[PDB]
């Protein structure tokens, strides 16, 4: 009977070492063997409802014929083992695709789906060489963990995203034991005692002294904290350097609100020539995927638009697994929700082809602190050679609004950031009002000349929409930690008061700046606790007191020999 399946719980899986990994089949009421798609998750395989309507209504897939295959990680709920965030996951997908493509049932054609972590875990089995593996769907996430989302490409701890996310998985953890132990109860409390108030778990120092998350999970401060260079630990997980070898068409979803979009974007660069790869993005953060926000609304259209996904993957899966060689026509290669306008646009490419990467001068009479200083953007080099100066003081670090947080308020991307525009440590720069839109769609970053009175310090950078009505509403920003300036794995100090040139990834955005509005800048040197803040000293940030942290006088220089600007992707149409 087409449409109708069966559902076997519990099915183990043995991996190399012996151990078995627990497993969930959905296999359609159907005779002779069928495409697979499999699901590596870490939220309990039982708890569909938790993550499918950020993702697909995939039983559609089971009622037109596809197995669905969801697993248990290794060590979490019903799996056996030991849980080890991302280090075992490449070796148990190759198993796993092993098994699958074993069993009668499987016609030798596998997928996967899903998102963020469900993510990551399908760019770890597309490294497998497994040819079985027809396609992928990684859904906003990452192919290097550094550089999302535990640090990211400025050499920065996203002390926030890790944070939150330990202690999700702590509370994951107690809830699921066989027999409650008698310090559940209270460290089921504190776990949710950081997760109402993440800044403040935060800005306990030492950073890497966590009594509760290190003994729940100490990979936290034995990988995560304890590594700030892109070293050998996490290029051990990364599969960027891979992925450009693969021929794995991936249909890759990204949000520009999401703390993965950096890396999402990439992973679509990185295999768009080897196979066919589809790009969607829409105006999601990570947790916030509904297109309303605080003092932003994109519209109803806005939404995760979880039918049509639905509808393109399986076209993807069709094609890809099925042989079915028209079943993606009409679909785009790339379908961009375009805010400002607010509207679903289809591209051919990503980058978009007719990029115009402009250089958006900083400038100005007087000093820029504030968002009543003097501080101008334009695309003419500025004439007078001059430099804004301000005091970074980590004990009172910019509080993090909006952008790509993802569990300290992380959803209200689109956040309005007149609340920090009077901090004399938050330089802006804008245009005039518009009278024609302007288009920026596509990666951002800036190069400021700056100086420090520390030997180490960090410099951020966010993108603003100035709305007619006085809403200034965060797009993009980045961070660049000064030792890791020129790269991320081999750091260097500075020395005080000479001038450095310093790019700053801001990640990537897609606005049309309507008339009326302006396009706006600001510059500082925190954005806490989106990243954790820099002591100031040149020492191991995560293992320094508040006490022994320096405040740092730092400078931002600009004129004709000091030409500081953000470079923005200007479309024109």
């Amino acid at each position: 009977v087409d449409g109708n399946y069966s559902v076997a719980s519990n099915v183990m899986v043995p991996m190399r070492d012996g151990v078995r990994l627990a497993v969930d089949l959905y296999r359609p009421d159907a005779d002779g063997p069928v495409p697979v798609l499999l699901v590596r998750n870490p939220y309990d395989k039982f708890d569909v409802f938790l993550w499918s309507t950020q993702s697909t209504n995939w039983l559609e897939f089971v009622r037109d014929g596809y197995a669905v295959v969801i697993q248990d990680t290794r060590g979490l709920f019903a799996s056996e083992g030991e849980f080890v965030p991302h280090v075992d996951d490449e070796a148990d997908a190759e198993d796993t695709l092993s098994w699958i493509l074993e069993q009668a049932w499987c016609d030798g054609n596998v997928g996967m789906f899903g998102k963020a972590y469900l993510g990551v875990t399908q760019w770890q089995a597309a490294v497998s060489g497994v040819g079985g593996l027809k396609a992928i769907a990684p859904s906003m996430a990452s192919a290097d963990l550094y550089r999302a989302p535990w640090y990211g490409p400025g050499g920065a701890l996203s002390v926030e995203a890790l944070l939150g996310w330990s202690a999700l998985i702590g509370r994951q953890l107690i809830t699921s034991r066989s027999d409650a132990r008698p310090e559940d109860a209270a460290d089921f409390v504190q776990l949710a005692a950081i997760l109402n108030d993440v800044a403040g778990a935060a800005s306990v120092t030492p950073l890497a002294e966590q009594p509760l998350l290190g003994r729940l999970i100490p990979w936290v401060i034995d990988q995560v904290v304890d590594h700030p260079d892109n070293d050998e630990s996490w290029q051990s997980i990364s599969l960027f350097e891979r992925l450009g070898g693969l021929a794995t068409p991936a249909l890759i979803t990204a949000g520009w609100y999401d703390g993965f979009v950096g890396e999402s974007l990439r992973t679509f660069v990185a295999v768009k020539d080897n196979a066919d790869a589809r790009l969607v993005v829409g105006p999601w953060s990570h947790s916030n995927l509904t297109g309303r926000n605080a003092d932003r609304k994109f519209g109803i259209a806005a939404t995760y638009p979880i039918q049509e996904a639905t509808t393109m993957h399986k076209a993807f899966f069709d094609r890809h697994l099925r042989g079915e060689t028209d079943a993606l026509a009409g679909v785009p290669k790339v379908r961009l929700f375009v805010m400002g306008i607010d509207e679903w646009r289809d591209e051919t490419d990503w980058p978009l082809p007719d990029t115009a990467y402009t250089p958006f001068y900083l400038g100005g009479s007087g000093a820029a602190n504030t968002s009543t200083g003097g501080g101008t953007l334009s695309t003419s080099i500025s004439g007078t050679e001059s430099a804004d100066t301000y005091l970074y003081d980590p004990a009172d670090p910019v509080p993090s609004l909006g952008g790509t947080l993802l569990f300290h308020n992380g959803d209200n991307g689109p956040a309005d950031q007149r609340p920090i525009h009077d901090r004399d440590d938050v330089l802006c720069y804008s245009t005039e009002v518009l009278t024609d839109p302007v288009e920026v769609t596509g990666t951002v970053s800036a190069r400021l000349f700056v100086s420090s009175s520390a030997v180490d310090t960090d410099f951020t950078a966010k993108l603003v929409d100035v709305f007619p009505d006085g809403r200034a509403i965060a797009l993009c920003d980045g961070i660049v930690r000064m030792r890791y300036r020129e790269t991320l794995v081999n750091p260097t100090l500075i020395e005080a008061g000479e001038i450095y040139e310093v790019a700053i990834d801001m990640l990537a955005t897609s606005n049309v700046f309507l008339p009326g509005h302006r396009i706006m800048v600001q510059v500082s040197s925190s954005n806490f606790p989106k990243y954790d803040r820099n002591s100031n000293t040149g020492g191991v940030i995560a293992r320094e007191q508040l006490e022994e942290m320096c405040t740092a006088v730092n400078r931002i220089h600009r004129g004709p020999e000091h030409p500081s600007h953000i470079v923005l992707p200007i479309i024109k149409r």
